[PDB]
C-alpha cells in the first residue's frame, strides 16, 4: 500500500510557498521561518496505517492515518484541521479543513521525484523532493 511514496524525501526546490502560506493565514514570523526551513519528509507504511514525517530546523510534525478515514490534525503552523487523504490516479490527495476554509495538498510521484502541490483558493505552490 503507497508502496512508492515509503522513503527519505529531502526537498530540492520551492516555488510560491510564501505566497501559497500567505492564503492559508500563516503570519510574518512563522513564514520566514518555514520558507528557509529544508524539510525532509519521511513517509512509512504499516499495514493499513500511513505515517508521514516533515522534519526541519522549524519543526518536527507527525501524521499517522488510514486512507478515506477523517482525522483531526495540528499543523506544523498550528491549526487545528480536520483532514482526509485519499490515493487517486496514484497520487496521494489531502484535504485540510477549519474555519470554513480548505486546501488541498497533493503527493504525486513523477520520475525518480515526490512532487508536492499545495493549492488553496487558486494559490499554488510547488515543493519537489528527491530521496535522500
Amino acid at each position: 500500500m503507497c508502496d512508492a511514496f515509503v522513503g527519505t524525501w529531502k526537498l530540492v526546490s520551492s516555488e510560491n510557498f510564501d505566497d501559497y502560506m500567505k492564503e492559508v493565514g500563516v503570519g510574518f514570523a512563522t513564514r520566514k521561518v518555514a520558507g528557509m526551513a529544508k524539510p525532509n519528509m519521511i513517509i512509512s507504511v504499516n499495514g493499513d496505517l500511513v505515517t508521514i514525517r516533515s522534519e526541519s530546523t522549524f519543526k518536527n510534525t507527525e501524521i499517522s492515518f488510514k486512507l478515506g478515514v477523517e482525522f483531526d490534525e495540528i499543523t506544523a503552523d498550528d491549526r487545528k484541521v480536520k483532514s482526509i487523504i485519499t490515493l487517486d490516479g496514484g497520487a496521494l490527495v489531502q484535504v485540510q479543513k477549519w474555519d470554513g476554509k480548505s486546501t488541498t495538498i497533493k503527493r504525486k510521484r513523477d520520475g525518480d521525484k515526490l512532487v508536492v502541490e499545495c493549492v488553496m483558493k487558486g494559490v499554488t505552490s510547488t515543493r519537489v523532493y528527491e530521496r535522500a
